[PDB]
């Protein structure tokens, strides 16, 4: 049989904004645990939680100070162990983020490492002499300025690809690799059965740290993904850890050229099981990271197609339209205006749950939650907005009003407003004051209202998940885009063991007539949204309502 993870439906929880149970305004482990019956009822097989480890939280929990302790704001280790027991009781699995390109500078390894040149933790990180009166080389940081930080205690510089407070761990040191492997087993032995390796392509560093060439400086992210031992280390990690568990592993791959994605995920290479890439979610983002660029459905489907193709015969992809760093799915890819929000949210659900790959639903997209109506730059928590203000408004490149208009559409805070449970105060997310304001549309868009209504976005997601579970072609089947050039209607087949299904989704808010491939005919309709009647058996065409979606078995 195919691995369990190829047919699983995953749900991403950003615990900080999911459910608060102690009134401090911050979502927590007990809140997630209390909502497992809700997620099980939706049909979820596995939940991916964002970083849940002890952290000073200078970088949203991706700066970890103790890999074997939990994030204090979310609760205690006993709360975590309860969560695991409650998932097991429900036959559900947990995936966690694994952030082992770097630790917090408050991690005890780094406090030990930095204290002297001669200690058993010195080589857990990268310490180098400077050169010509400054840094060891010209490496830039993803977060701006040099990737090298001098430490007066020893006079040497340490490497940080990301923030200054996120020193890179030294995978060239076998003792460090072994520490990391033992740490992973600590979580796997608690029952965790998924791990998502963040910034996985940067783990291997270039021997000798030579300067980047001028061409490389123009895309340093690509250069940092070309360490010569990268795949050797992932193969070692697979042998030492993952050969001994049924867990799924996923790589968060960026910076690298598309054609290297298969090196991480081809099953024959015994590295990782599946890929997270960002080609689709960033497909309409400008280079400045705050504007958008016009795109059509032809761009959307061609981007899906090239990533599906690169996984090919032996690799496997994840599929998502939303996560904790990006604007809301219905706002970004659908149409969130009142006439179209529900219709287009349902259409995007049909896409999500019929793509080839393992789908991840981001918390709240099953309700058709939308972007937040920011009115002032003061309404953003998003640290990135402050940086755009300095880089673009203070420099005179853009006005504060231009920034607000555009970052309202792209900001990660759109995905971080609290989950809208019901129409009580703060949508039932908290009895206190939420850490980030709830979208005022919660009075209309909330789980309580949607779970009781067979016509809701929630109910449609639930129904799709049930259909996907009972139809092997919709998870593990082949995929074929019928016309990558078509910018109105997304139509494609999924096929397995002689059974072929056709998915047809109108991306226009206008009626469209869709003609099937010549010789193809509808046999059965599995489900539709925004349609007043299924086609007749034998149909060779469809008349589509605005934003209609459907899944059909063909003859
Ligand atoms: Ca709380």
């Amino acid at each position: 049989g195919a691995p369990w993870w190829k047919s699983a439906v995953f749900y991403q929880v950003y615990p900080r904004s999911f459910k608060d149970t102690n009134g401090d305004g911050i979502g927590d482990f007990k809140g997630l645990t209390e909502k497992l019956d809700y997620l099980k009822g939706l049909g979820i097989d596995a939940i991916w939680i964002n970083p849940h480890y002890a952290s000073p939280n200078t970088d949203n929990g991706y700066d970890i100070s103790d890999y074997r302790e939990v994030m204090k704001e979310y609760g205690t280790m006993e709360d975590f162990d309860r969560l695991m027991a409650e998932l097991k009781k429900r036959g559900m699995r947990l995936m966690v983020d694994v952030v082992i390109n770097h630790s917090s500078d408050q991690h005890e390894w780094f406090k030990s490492s930095r204290a002297s040149k001669d200690n058993p933790y010195r080589d857990y990180y990268f310490w180098r002499d400077g050169k010509d009166g400054h840094e060891p080389n010209n490496y830039p940081s993803f977060f701006g300025g040099s990737a090298w930080e001098k430490d007066p205690v020893t006079g040497q510089y340490y490497l940080h690809y990301f923030g200054r407070q996120q020193p890179d761990l030294n995978w060239d040191t076998p003792k460090l690799r072994e520490e990391l492997y033992a740490m992973l087993r600590f979580w796997l032995d608690k029952g965790v059965s998924g791990m998502r390796f963040d910034t996985v392509a940067t783990y291997s560093k270039t021997p000798g740290f030579p300067d980047l060439t001028p061409e490389q400086m123009k895309n340093f992210a690509e250069a940092y993904t070309q360490g010569p031992n990268l795949h050797r280390y992932l193969q070692e990690m697979h042998e030492k850890v993952f050969d001994h568990y049924d867990a799924v592993t996923a790589g968060e791959i960026f910076g690298a050229p598309l054609n290297q994605v298969p090196l991480f995920i081809d099953s024959r290479r015994k590295e990782l099981d599946m890929a997270f890439t960002f080609d689709l979610i960033c497909y309409d983002r400008a280079l400045d990271r705050w504007h958008t660029i016009p795109r059509t459905l032809a761009d959307f489907r061609q981007t899906i197609d090239k990533v599906d193709a690169i996984a090919g015969e032996y690799g496997w992809n994840t599929f998502f339209l939303g996560n904790h760093d990006n604007p809301r799915a219905v706002s970004h890819f659908g149409d969130d205006r009142p006439q179209w929000r529900e219709a287009s949210a349902k259409a995007l659900a049909t896409v999500t749950l019929t793509q080839r790959g393992t789908p991840f639903i981001f918390q709240g997209d099953e309700l058709g939650m939308t972007n937040y109506p920011f009115k002032t730059l003061q309404d953003f928590d998003d640290i990135e907005v402050k940086g755009f203000f300095q880089d673009y408004v203070e420099t005179g490149k853009a006005t504060a009003e231009e920034l607000l208009t555009n970052v309202a559409l792209t900001s990660r805070d759109n995905a971080r407003t609290p989950f809208q449970w019901d129409d009580s105060a703060n949508a039932g997310f908290t009895t206190g004051k939420p850490w980030l304001k709830v979208n005022p549309n919660y009075t209309e868009i909330n789980a309580a209202r949607e779970i009781g209504d067979p016509k809701s976005v929630y109910s449609f997601y639930r129904n799709l998940i049930s259909i996907r579970h009972e139809t092997p072609a919709l998870s593990t089947g082949s995929y074929r885009d019928i016309d990558p050039s078509n910018a109105d209607v997304y139509a494609y087949t999924r096929s397995q063991d002689g059974e072929t299904y056709l998915v047809v989704v109108n991306f226009k808010a206008e009626p469209r007539s869709f003609t099937l491939p010549d010789g193809m005919h509808i046999a059965e309709t599995l489900i539709e949204s925004s349609s007043p009647a299924a086609p007749a058996a034998g149909a060779a065409s469809l008349e589509l309502q605005p934003w209609q979606s459907g899944i059909y078995k063909v003859k």
